[PDB]
C-alpha cells in the first residue's frame, strides 16, 4: 500500500470526477470481484448492459463517473465497468485510479479483464486471442516505466488459470469465431511501432516489416494491441489478477488497413464481451435472477 | 517528407476518424486549412470549435465530420480544423498520423499545429496559461522516443518560436484573467509516478526525491508538465509543418500533487488557451471574419 495515501483527508480521483468522499467506498464498491476494461466508453456502457440484463436487473445502469469526467465508470453486481483510451499511459491513470478505488473499498484480488481491439498475426479477421503473455515491440515480458527520470521496469503476469477456463468454455459454446491462445505485442504506437507501412511516416521496406513480423509470430505472438503491459503489469503490483481478451479486426500478415466494414468491426469488437459475459455469469460475477 | 506508400493504395482508410479517401474530395473540402487545433477532449474541442464559429459569424452548427462510430471527432471552421487526441503520446500519434496523411491529400502545406491542453505547473499559481518554448521528456531531453521494428528511434522536438512570441506579445495587449508564461514543458508516460506524483496506487520515492527531480526540473526552466508534447512537436517538424503548446495549469506541483480545483473551475481552466488563442487566429486568418 502506497503509504502516502492515508496522509490525504481526501482523496480526488480526478479523470473519475469524483473523490473519497463522494460516496462510502466500502459500502458502494466493496463487493467487486471483476473489473472490465476497454479504449472505449460507448463499448463497455453497453457490454455493462448486456450484464445487467443477463442478470436480470431492471434498473439503469448509471454512470458513476462525473460528467466531465475523462472516463466513465459503471456497477453491476460484482464487475466494473470502464473505458481505458487508447495507449499505456491513459491505461495507467485508469489502472492508478481504479486500483486505489478497490483499495479503498476494500476489496482484494480482483480480476481486470481487457476486452480489446487488435492486429491479428496469422489468424482470420474476427479471432478471439487470449493473451498468454503480454510483451513489448522487442518481446520482452515487461512494461517500461521512466521515474524521476530514472528507468523502471515492471514484469508482466497474466492470470493462466483464467485463460484456460476461458478456453475450455469457449470449447463448449457455440461462438462463430475462433479461440486462440497466444502472445500478445503492446505497442506505442498505432502505425511505425506496430510495423505499418501506411501512417504518416514510414522509414522501412516492407521486406523488414516482414521479417519482424514474422519474428513475432515464430515467437508465439498471435496478436498485438497498445495497452496490454501496462494492465498486466500493475495488477500484479497492487495485489490484483489480468486478463487479456482481445478480437482480431486485420491479419497483419496480409495488410495494414482495416478494411472490414464499420458495422462489422463493431460486431467483431463485441465477441469478446459474448465469451467473458458467460465466464462472468458462471463464475459469480453476476447475480443470476 | 512523403511515404511512398501512400501511393499504393487505392483507398486510404483513417481508421480512427472513419472516413476514407473515397468519403470526400480533400482537395476541395480540406484544401484551405492552415491551422489544427486539438486537445485531450473532445467536448472541450467542440465548445471551441463552436465559439470559433461565432467568432467567424457563422450561424450554423458546427457537425462533425468523423464518422458515428470514430475514436476521434473532427470539425472545420474556415481555415481551421478541430480535432480531439486522448491522453498520453500514443494516443497522440494516432491522432497525428490520419491528420497529417489528411493534409497531404488535400494539398495543405506549413500548417500549424496547436495544442490546448492542461497540465500540471512548477512555481506558477493554478490557472495560468504556458507558452512552450520547448517540449522534453522526462530526462528533459528535447526528444521524442520511439521503438521502431524492436529498435530504438529519437526525433527532435522543435516549436515555432515565432507563434509562440507573437502569442506572448499578444497577451500583453488582451485583459485576461491570468498570467501568460513562456517556459518549457514536459511530457511524461503517466499522470502519476513519472510526473513524480506521491498519490498513485504505487510510489517508489519520496516527497524530497519529488522535489529534488522537480526543482531541478525547474532550474532547466520547466514550468509545466502534461502527456503528449514531444509527439505533437517533434511529429509535425517532420511532416513539413510547425507545432505549439499552450496549456493551462490545473495546480502547481511545487505544492501538491491533487487536482483540488472544483470541476467548474478546472473546466473555465482549461478554456483559457482558447481564450489567447481564438483572438490570434481571429488577427491571423484563422476565421474568415464576416
Amino acid at each position: 500500500v502506497n503509504s502516502h495515501l492515508s496522509e490525504l483527508d481526501e482523496d480526488v480521483f480526478h479523470h473519475f470526477g469524483f473523490t473519497t468522499k463522494s460516496f462510502d467506498f466500502k459500502e458502494k464498491f466493496g463487493d467487486v470481484k471483476f473489473v472490465c476494461v476497454c479504449g472505449s466508453s460507448g463499448r463497455i456502457h453497453n457490454f455493462a448492459i448486456s450484464m445487467a440484463k443477463l442478470a436480470g436487473l431492471a434498473l439503469p445502469v448509471e454512470n458513476i463517473a462525473g460528467s466531465h469526467a475523462r472516463f466513465v465508470l459503471y456497477k453491476v453486481d460484482h464487475i466494473l465497468f470502464a473505458d481505458h483510451g487508447m495507449g499505456i499511459p491513459s491505461a495507467l491513470i485508469m489502472l492508478h485510479e481504479v486500483t486505489k478505488l478497490l483499495h479503498y473499498a476494500g476489496c482484494k484480488d480482483v480480476l481486470f479483464i481487457r476486452l480489446g481491439t487488435s492486429g491479428g498475426l496469422g489468424v482470420k479477421p474476427g479471432t478471439i486471442v487470449l493473451s498468454d503473455r503480454c510483451v513489448n515491440t522487442k518481446l520482452e515480458p515487461y512494461n517500461e516505466l521512466c521515474i524521476l527520470g530514472k528507468p523502471v521496469r515492471r514484469q508482466t503476469i497474466v492470470d493462466l488459470n483464467t485463460v484456460n477456463e476461458l478456453k475450455k468454455l469457449s470449447e463448449n459454446l457455440s461462438l462463430e469465431c475462433s479461440v486462440v491462445v497466444g502472445g500478445t505485442i503492446a505497442a506505442n504506437d498505432f502505425y511505425e511501432e506496430q510495423g505499418r507501412l501506411d501512417g504518416s511516416i514510414c522509414t522501412f521496406s516492407k521486406e523488414e516489416k516482414l521479417a519482424f513480423l514474422q519474428s513475432a509470430y515464430e515467437h508465439g505472438i498471435r496478436n498485438m494491441e497498445m495497452e496490454g503491459t501496462a494492465i498486466t503489469s500493475h495488477c500484479y503490483l497492487t495485489g490484483h489478477r489480468a486478463i487479456l481478451v482481445c478480437v482480431t479486426a486485420v491479419n497483419r500478415l496480409e495488410g495494414d488497413q482495416i478494411t472490414i466494414s464499420t458495422d462489422e468491426f463493431t460486431l467483431f469488437a463485441q465477441r469478446p464481451g459474448q465469451l467473458v459475459g458467460e465466464y462472468l455469469k458462471r463464475n459469480n460475477g453476476i447475480i443470476v435472477r
